[PDB]
């Protein structure tokens, strides 16, 4: 007796949609992105000759979204909140029975990578895969620029191996006198006016949207796929790993000049709230990294910098934990605050961090460039762990920055020792007594791999198996280095043996864990060395 309307024929429209919609082809920031709080899905139906007085409901993956009558030749339009890969029906419905339209796929895309398949990676070169099995904080900062020469995506990243991963970096928008800095760096500066285009200083913006959002990468070529680049990458990558944590790095060396127009607390409200905007609008980040090089100064302007900032930084720290608490009340997530601060005594000093300590997760110590091709008389090592033999009262060494740190009050746990997958270098490196390079003077600059002065462990690395170095390795201060008699070419880096050290130490004075800049320097040696150091399974 049954006798059911006709089955429905889905039109032809948009199979794809955004809560945030991204511009595929803008410059600017503001131009660029579109925070949405739902999605706005539109169906077409058909039946020839149906009553329109049925009933009609379109069900996402078995689900109601909307009810109404269409019947024959209808129509609706209705909101999705929350992003993936749907199957849409529409179903229609008389006295007798219903009627089930063929499926169609319709992408809901969103910023936390609902829409798409996990990034799926394998190991490269002589990485060799890891299980976070110690509790301890395994991290590794990505540039952005990454994408370009240095041919370093976010899939080249060995996930299995981290438990933190920073991007480096976040601007935050200023011309003349806010962002000076980076103008010691060609085309910089002029590429963030660009990107901060009509918006407001001292909120945070993408130095290259380009890399971050639009640039094709493995997975994300098609035409529309709503998010490419880093950032679509980045999604991806929380979707192999869920629990991969993340985070968004404000500042570095050339990005941190904003920071002292925070004794402005009218500026300082408006940043965190932009950092707010910001992990709504990318729901992937899982908090914030602040990296302001340095509060007090002594950073790339020579210009900035005052006592007033360890007051600051705190209370930086105070309000963005507060800005943390009331997006986890709405989005029930857990959110990390982190930051990378100096290793140095002199520059510890400025802050209290036993005061700011009880807003934040982890604290990145940059225990990495202590010594470097900008002094021709100052040799020394990078990133030992302890003072050479011939220099014993050394102060720029990570155990005393750590003993200094702990000093104040600062809980051992929260400490993340730095790692350097870098070296710094000098050549011409004349005059020195007793077979010991460090106690010349060089006349420059290493040549180095992207830039003067530094190398990536990776070149260094492969270059000591072809015979074109002379390895040492300081058993007392606890690091290794090259030297070419010849040249006189002298070179500081971590290696694999001074990295289990700095695991070593980690965990008998129960630190935090460790983390590395930078992960595309990396062959895979360190970072095997960082997890076989802190207790990590093989
Ligand atoms: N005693 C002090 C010394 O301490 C001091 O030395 C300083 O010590 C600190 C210690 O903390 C060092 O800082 C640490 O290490 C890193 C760097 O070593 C720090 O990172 C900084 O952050 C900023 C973030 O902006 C970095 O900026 C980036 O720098 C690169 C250059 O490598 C730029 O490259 C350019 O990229 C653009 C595009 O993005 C290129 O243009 C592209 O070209 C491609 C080609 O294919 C094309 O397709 C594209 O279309 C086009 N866009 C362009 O050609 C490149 N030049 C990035 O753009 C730029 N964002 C910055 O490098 C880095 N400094 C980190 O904070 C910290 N962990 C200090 O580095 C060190 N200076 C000394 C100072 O010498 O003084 C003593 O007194
Ligand atoms: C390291 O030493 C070199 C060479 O002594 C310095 O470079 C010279 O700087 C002077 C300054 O006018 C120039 O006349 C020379 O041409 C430069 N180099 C050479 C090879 O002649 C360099 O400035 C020193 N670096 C630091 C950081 O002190
Ligand atoms: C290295 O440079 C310092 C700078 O003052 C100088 O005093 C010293 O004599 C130099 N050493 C050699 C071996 O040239």
């Amino acid at each position: 007796a049954a006798a059911p309307p006709g089955k429905p024929s889905l039109g032809w429209g948009e199979r794809t949609f955004a809560i945030v919609e991204v511009n595929q082809a803008a410059t600017a920031y503001n131009q660029l992105v579109t925070k949405r709080d739902s999605a706005d899905v539109s169906v077409t139906w058909n039946v020839w000759s149906g009553d329109p007085a049925d009933k009609a409901r379109v069900l996402l993956n078995d689900k109601e979204f909307w009810s109404g009558t269409g019947g024959a030749a209808g129509s609706a339009s209705f909101k999705v909140k929350k992003g993936g890969r749907y199957q849409m029906v529409v179903e229609l419905c008389n006295a007798d029975g219903c009627s089930q339209s063929d499926a169609t796929e319709i992408i809901v895309a969103d910023t936390d990578g609902s829409h798409l398949p996990p990034l799926d990676y394998n190991m490269g070169e002589k990485n060799k895969p890891f299980k976070q099995t110690s509790g301890k904080v395994v991290g590794a900062y990505f540039v952005e620029w990454g994408v370009y020469p240095r041919k370093f995506p976010v899939d080249r990243v060995p996930i299995p191996n981290l438990t933190h991963l920073l991007y480096g970096f976040i601007p935050i928008c200023g011309g003349d006198g806010i962002n000076d800095s980076l103008k010691e760096i060609e085309g910089s500066f002029q590429a963030l006016q660009r990107s901060c285009s009509g918006r407001e200083d001292f909120k945070v913006s993408i130095h290259d949207p380009w890399a971050a959002l639009q640039k094709p990468q493995k997975g994300l070529s098609s035409w529309n796929e709503p998010y490419k680049g880093n950032f679509g990458q980045l999604m991806m990558l929380k979707q192999a790993k869920p629990d991969l944590k993340i985070l968004p790095s404000i500042g570095g060396w050339t990005l941190a000049d904003p920071f002292f127009f925070f004794t402005d607390e009218t500026k300082r409200r408006r940043f965190v709230a932009s950092v707010k905007d910001f992990l709504q609008t990318w729901k992937f980040f899982d908090g914030v990294d602040i990296d302001w090089e340095f509060p007090g100064g002594k950073g790339a302007n020579p210009n900035l910098g005052s006592p007033k900032d360890g007051e600051i930084y705190v209370l930086l720290m105070k309000e963005l934990r507060e800005m943390l608490n009331e997006l986890s009340a709405e989005t029930g997530r857990k959110y990390e605050l982190t930051s990378a601060i100096s290793a140095g005594w002199d520059k510890i000093q400025v802050v209290d961090y036993s005061a700011a300590q009880k807003y934040m997760d982890h604290i990145f110590f940059m225990s990495y460039d202590f010594k470097g091709a900008w002094s021709n008389d100052t040799l020394g090592h990078q990133a030992s762990l302890y003072a050479p033999d011939w220099n014993e009262k050394e102060t720029y060494t990570t155990d005393f920055g750590v003993q200094f740190l702990l000093a104040q009050g600062v809980s051992p746990k929260k400490i993340v020792v730095g790692v350097a997958m870098y070296g710094r270098g000098w050549t011409g490196v004349h005059g020195y007594k007793d077979n010991n390079p460090f106690t010349g003077n060089a006349t420059g600059p290493v040549k180095g791999t992207w830039q003067d002065g530094v190398v990536d462990y990776r070149e260094i690395a492969t270059e000591i198996a072809q015979g074109k170095w002379e390895y040492h390795y300081d058993k007392v201060a606890q690091a290794p280095y090259v030297f070419r008699p010849a040249t006189g070419d002298l070179i500081t880096y971590d290696d694999a043996r001074s990295t289990i050290e700095k695991g070593k130490y980690v965990r008998a004075n129960k630190l935090g864990g460790l983390f590395a800049w930078e992960i595309d320097a990396d062959n895979g040696d360190i970072l095997n060395a960082m997890n076989m150091g802190l207790g990590n399974s093989a």
